[PDB]
């Protein structure tokens, strides 16, 4: 019985009941709900960890929404507090009802060469993921989208369509590394929360990779809270967390090919070009 399975043409972990997934639009959003959206390996925790570190904001951060049985919906309706709800769903599969309420989205994004790698790595090291021997095997799938949650490019695009909607904010991983505070603001703001220089500086302190990397047990109460449906061992996510490495895995060929598909898919995607002003200088 597989480690992965495919729903509507996209691979998912068997830890996402298909029950759960046919049932999504039966999700009943709250005007206030929040969603931290990303394609795998894209700052997810980073982001989510960052949220939790916001003080007395009143927010219960929630286990992934495409993780589990239909009941997860049950699990969800009982959170009396405001919900920040993590997901890697694509737009289409995002619950209509979320579309209908215009719940705020935060969609975080990172250049796709770095994502691929980070990823490949994740296939290697995670027993919920059917490992792949060599880098080049995984890239082919990536470029096909033959990875869980499907094609990078599609994820981003679908999402990018709503980049100019009011309850939506895009964020760039990269931009998190560069000037984390300018970012944080951008958020606090979207969320219309005030948090001061001191405080913001505390979060920065608390959330540094290596900081985030020192860890082994529990959060605010008892049973471990998972935030990425795929991940059960948080110790697995902190690998290198810089920008750039992809220059230590792409062969001149794979790059040419990559840059052409990229340029083919990300035609006139503003976001496209921004991710290019980065490795442009990076
Ligand atoms: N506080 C932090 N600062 C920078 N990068 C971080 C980080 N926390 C996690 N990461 C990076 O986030 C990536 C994982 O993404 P996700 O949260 O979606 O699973 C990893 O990339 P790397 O493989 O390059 O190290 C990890 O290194
Ligand atoms: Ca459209």
């Amino acid at each position: 019985p597989s480690l992965l399975h495919k729903y509507m043409g996209i691979f998912f972990s068997t830890m996402s009941s298909e029950e759960l997934l046919g049932s999504l639009d039966s999700f009943d959003a709250r005007e206030d709900d929040i969603f931290l959206v990303s394609y795998p390996k894209s700052g997810t925790h980073w982001l989510a960890e960052v949220i939790e570190r916001i003080p007395d904001a009143g927010i219960t951060l929630t286990s992934p929404i495409e993780l589990g049985d239909i009941s997860k919906f049950e699990e969800l309706k009982r959170i009396p507090k405001r919900r920040a709800i993590p997901t890697h769903l694509n737009y289409e599969m995002l619950p209509v009802t979320v579309k209908q309420k215009q719940c705020k989205i935060i969609y975080i994004v990172r250049n796709p060469k770095d994502t691929a790698v980070s990823m490949f790595h994740y296939y290697r090291d995670n027993p919920n993921l059917p490992s792949t021997e060599t880098w080049a095997a995984f890239l082919e799938l990536f470029l096909k989208g033959d990875v869980v949650y499907g094609s990078w490019f599609d994820h981003v695009l679908s999402w990018e369509e709503h980049k100019n909607d009011k309850n939506v904010l895009f964020i760039f991983y990269e931009e998190m590394k560069k000037d984390f505070v300018k970012s944080l603001k951008k958020i606090t703001a979207f969320l219309g929360i005030d948090v001061n220089d001191s405080e913001m500086a505390k979060i920065a302190r608390s959330t540094s990779f290596s900081e985030m990397k020192s860890n082994a047990a529990k959060e605010n109460c008892d049973p471990n809270h998972v935030i990425c449906a795929l991940t059960s061992d948080r110790n697995l996510v902190f690998r290198k967390g810089v920008v750039g490495d992809w220059i230590n895995y792409f062969t001149p060929k794979q790059n040419r090919g990559f840059d052409e598909l990229f340029t083919e898919k990300m035609r006139n995607s503003d976001v496209g070009r921004c991710l290019k002003e980065y490795a442009h200088s990076a």
